Parts: structure tokens; C-alpha cells; sequence
């Protein structure tokens, strides 16, 4: 009973790599190269952990080799591989086939080579394939389980972040799809995980570099921008912490009453502002290094944006999410203590 997880170099791949070691589970991660799976092998130190090398998701039958290999042992996957990073000019090549071709792949590798060996699969979507762009500031849309985001293959690549979401959206598309068509041929069980924007500490401080993965970089920015740079206070998206994340993912192939099931985790709205004030309250010794303090948030006039109902994630997974405060002290307090200045 081994576990495979896609794109097990990345922000959110590496705590995930964490809680399954914290198991005692056997992980294969899958990495772009053997660069990335020698470093990451000596970052765990830990002899239940191996490192296929998958160059690119979206390559033809691209996870097939791994199955032929490995299929008898790998009882859980975790399709957690999606682009993040790309082109803000290719972004069918980059980001759309990449996150769809990514998913087919991995889905028809495990018909072909483990229909009746893999018991779970447990696939990093996202907030963005639950909300609407455009109206995340509409406080008349609720969002639930299940909702979709309705943007079509048209209208997705309107800007960079469209695109983005359009990749999650029709990458999960295309999943419960091939879970509908092929109940009765392939064993697995899906669960789908909806992050919205990850905040926390990378799994390990050496990997708090100059610039972050996508989502910490907002804070990774604000927290060295001139103190005279001008920040947004208006309601900006909802959050979760990494360490939720994680540890959601893992639940995922083990509880039962997740099957089948799109888990919505959010835990709360706020602004950049929000974000500086963090700053501001928990490190008042570095007041004026970073920009100043400022209670007049969206969040602060009881404004958060559209209406996250997810009291059946909630219930199903049943542990408390890491609040807002926390969750942003940690990140930055790991980058201020890796630079020598708390
Ligand atoms: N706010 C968030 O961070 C957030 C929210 C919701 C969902 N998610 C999803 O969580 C997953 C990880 O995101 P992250 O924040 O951890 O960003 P990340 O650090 O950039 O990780 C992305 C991972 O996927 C790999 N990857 C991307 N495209 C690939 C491709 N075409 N072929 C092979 N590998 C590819 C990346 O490897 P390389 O670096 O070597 O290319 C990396 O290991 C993604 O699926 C993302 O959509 C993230």
C-alpha cells in the first residue's frame, strides 16, 4: 500500500510528503527531474520515500511508466501536479493542457495498469473551480460544494488568473467525468480537494527563497515592499493554511465519508492590508521596514465577498481550520527569522 503523489516538489506536495512520513506511509513522489528528486531526497532523509521522474504532465501517457512499475504496491494517488507557474502568453500550452492532460493521464495510467489496485484518488482542484472570478466581491453568490465555476473554454483566458481558474475547472471537469464513465471498469473512488489561496510555511526554511511559490509570494512581497507602497484594502479572496491542506489530503484517502466528495476549504476573506497588518501587530520592532498599519479593511466593515458555505467540508473533515493570525505570523515569521532578524 504505497503512495503516489503528483508534483511532489511544490508548496502544498511537500507538507502533504511530510504527513504521509508522519504516518509511516511509502511514498513515490513524482518530480520533474532528477535535480529536483536528489535535493528533495536529502531534505527528508527518510528511506520510505522515492522519486519517479515525470517531465511534463501533459506528455503523452505520461504516468504510464510508473504503473508499469509500481502498480502492484500503490494503493493511494494523490493527483496534486497542476501548473501554477507559466507564460502570461501561452497559456493553452502552459496552464490549460498541461492541468487537463495531467489529469487524463494520470487517470487512464491507473485503467490501464491498476484498475483494481488503486483504492483512492485524492486530486488537488481548487477554490477556483468552485467560485466565479469576477464575483468573489458579489455578497449575493454563495458558494457551496457544489458549485462550479461557469467559465467556458471563450471566455477563460479574459486575463491570467482566468486562465488559471479555467485550468482547475476544466482539469476537474474532466476527472468526475472519467469517474462517471468508468465506474464499473476502474476500482478507484475520487475525492477532490479545493484550496483557495495557501498560506504557512514552506515544509522547510531552506526553501524560503528570494521570491515564493504563487500564493505566499503575496506575502513574501508585501512583507518587503517599501513602506511607502501603496496596498489594497478591498476584500481580495479567502484563504486556508497549508497545514489544513495537508493534512485534508490525507484524510482524503483514508475517511470513508469523503468519497466522492469536492471539499471546499476556506477559513477566511481579507485584503492585502489585512496581510500588512499581521506584520504590523506581531513584529512591532520592525515598524516602517515594511508598510504601515491600517484597520480599514473591507474585512474590518464586515465585508468579505461572496458567501463560503462549507459546513459539510467542515463536518466531514471534522478538525478545527488555522485561523487567519496564525496562519500569516507563521509564514512571516519564518522569513524573518531564516533572514537573522527575529
Ligand atoms: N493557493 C495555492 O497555492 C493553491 C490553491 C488551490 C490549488 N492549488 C493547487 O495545489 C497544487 C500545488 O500548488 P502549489 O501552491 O504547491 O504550487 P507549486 O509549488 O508551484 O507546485 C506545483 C507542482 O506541480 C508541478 N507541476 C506544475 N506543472 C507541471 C507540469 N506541466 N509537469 C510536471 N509538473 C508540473 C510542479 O513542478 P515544477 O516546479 O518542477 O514545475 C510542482 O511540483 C496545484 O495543483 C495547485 O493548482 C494551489
Amino acid at each position: 500500500m504505497s503512495v503516489l503523489i503528483s508534483g511532489a516538489s511544490g508548496y502544498i506536495a511537500k507538507h502533504i510528503v511530510r504527513v504521509l512520513l508522519e504516518q509511516n506511509y511509502k511514498v513515490i513522489g513524482t518530480v520533474r527531474s532528477q535535480d529536483k528528486a536528489d535535493k528533495l531526497l536529502k531534505q527528508y532523509n527518510n528511506p520510505n520515500l522515492s522519486y519517479e521522474i515525470v517531465p511534463e504532465i501533459a506528455n503523452l501517457d505520461a504516468f504510464d511508466d510508473i504503473f508499469k512499475k509500481h502498480g502492484k504496491e500503490i494503493k493511494y494517488v494523490i493527483h496534486a501536479a497542476s501548473p501554477v507557474n507559466f507564460g502570461a502568453k501561452d497559456l493553452e500550452k502552459d496552464l490549460v493542457i498541461p492541468a487537463i492532460n495531467g489529469t487524463k493521464n494520470m487517470f487512464e495510467a491507473i485503467k490501464k495498469y491498476a484498475p483494481d489496485t488503486v483504492e483512492r484518488v485524492v486530486m488537488t482542484a481548487s477554490y477556483a473551480s468552485i467560485m466565479t472570478p469576477h464575483r468573489q466581491n458579489d455578497p449575493t453568490l454563495t458558494l457551496d460544494e457544489e458549485t462550479w465555476n461557469p467559465v467556458t473554454e471563450e471566455n477563460a483566458y479574459e486575463n491570467v488568473f482566468t486562465a488559471y481558474c479555467a485550468s482547475k475547472t476544466f482539469a476537474e471537469k474532466e476527472a468526475w467525468k472519467f469517474v462517471k464513465e468508468n465506474s464499473d471498469a476502474v476500482k478507484f473512488k475520487l475525492t477532490t480537494i479545493h484550496p483557495s489561496f495557501v498560506f504557512g510555511p514552506q515544509n522547510f526554511d531552506e526553501d524560503v527563497t528570494k521570491k515564493l511559490n504563487v500564493s505566499c509570494e503575496i506575502i513574501n512581497g508585501l512583507l518587503h515592499a517599501p513602506f511607502d507602497t501603496k496596498v489594497e484594502k478591498t476584500h481580495f479572496s479567502q484563504f486556508i493554511d497549508v497545514r489544513d491542506v495537508a493534512k485534508t489530503h490525507v484524510l482524503g484517502f483514508q475517511k470513508d465519508e469523503l468519497i466522492n466528495q469536492r471539499l471546499l476549504l476556506c477559513n477566511g476573506a481579507f485584503s492585502q492590508q489585512d496581510i500588512v497588518n499581521v506584520f504590523n501587530e506581531d513584529f512591532p520592532e520592525l515598524k516602517g521596514q515594511f508598510p504601515p498599519e491600517d484597520k480599514d479593511t473591507d474585512l474590518n466593515k464586515g465585508v468579505t465577498g461572496c458567501k463560503i458555505d462549507n459546513e459539510k467540508t467542515k463536518k466531514l473533515l471534522a478538525f478545527e481550520f488555522t485561523p487567519f493570525h496564525k496562519t500569516i505570523h507563521d509564514t512571516v515569521y519564518q522569513i524573518l527569522h531564516k533572514e537573522g532578524r527575529v
